[PDB]
């Protein structure tokens, strides 16, 4: 998938032409319960496609899977090709980009993440610090009220030039187990590892969804993850190609 005509284009495009291995890892400390996840799987940015499963190393999980999904690699977006020009997190690889959230569990508390994201060798690695704080001890998170399930989103990306970065803020939305809604409110920021130009984005979005699944075989508690993420927002000319 290298053949562009922007060489920087073909730079980011190369790095993720075919199957790429994927490691994660997360340190977690929330309401003082520490905790790590490790996850291992592969993404194919041709599809927008992540296959990851992932395992809690200190025993049982103290919060619900569902709200560390978004914590635990957004360079495996699919970008169609008339926006490849867009594509900030290829474009910062292999050196990498910094990945910072604060998530607003709305009536509990919040998640404070910081993540490396970069290739080591073959293998691109998402290494993540999660502190969670004011937690209610029996709200819907610290309580596991959660249903084991996932919806589909949209994830509104904006430059941030005086970063040389890109910003975000979207909501997920977690279904609770008695048909309402737990909202957690993303605000992120991410900044480029290098000091390399970068691809800084018009404004667009990606477009997610996501199946959460289990391993019969698997008697640790974890999460097995299919996802796939397209980018969109952005139209192509000429005023129109099918018009």
């Amino acid at each position: 998938h290298h053949h562009h005509t922007d060489p920087m284009v073909s730079k980011g495009e190369e790095l993720f032409t075919g199957v790429v291995p994927i490691l994660v890892e997360l340190d977690g400390d929330v309401n003082g319960h520490k905790f790590s996840v490790s996850g291992e799987g592969e993404g194919d940015a041709t599809y927008g496609k992540l296959t990851l499963k992932f395992i809690c190393t200190t025993g049982k999980l103290p919060v619900p899977w569902p709200t560390l999904v978004t914590t635990l690699v957004l360079c495996f977006s699919r970008y169609p090709d008339h926006m490849k020009q867009h594509d900030f997190f290829k474009s910062a690889m292999p050196e990498g980009y910094v990945q910072e959230r604060t998530i607003f569990f709305k009536d509990d508390g919040n998640y404070k993440t910081r993540a490396e994201v970069k290739f080591e060798g073959d293998t691109l690695v998402n290494r993540i610090e999660l502190k969670g704080i004011d937690f209610k001890e029996d709200g819907n998170i610290l309580g596991h009220k959660l249903e084991y399930n996932y919806n589909s989103h949209n994830v509104y990306i904006m430059a941030d030039k005086q970063k040389n970065g890109i910003k975000s803020n979207f909501k997920i939305r977690h279904n609770i187990e008695d048909g309402s809604v737990q909202l957690a409110d993303h605000y992120q920021q991410n900044t480029p590892i290098g000091d390399g130009p970068v691809l800084l984005p018009d404004n667009h979005y990606l477009s997610t969804q996501s199946k959460l699944s289990k391993d019969p075989n698997e008697k640790r508690d974890h999460m097995v993850l299919l996802e796939f993420v397209t980018a969109a927002g952005i139209t192509l000319g000429m005023d129109e190609l099918y018009k």
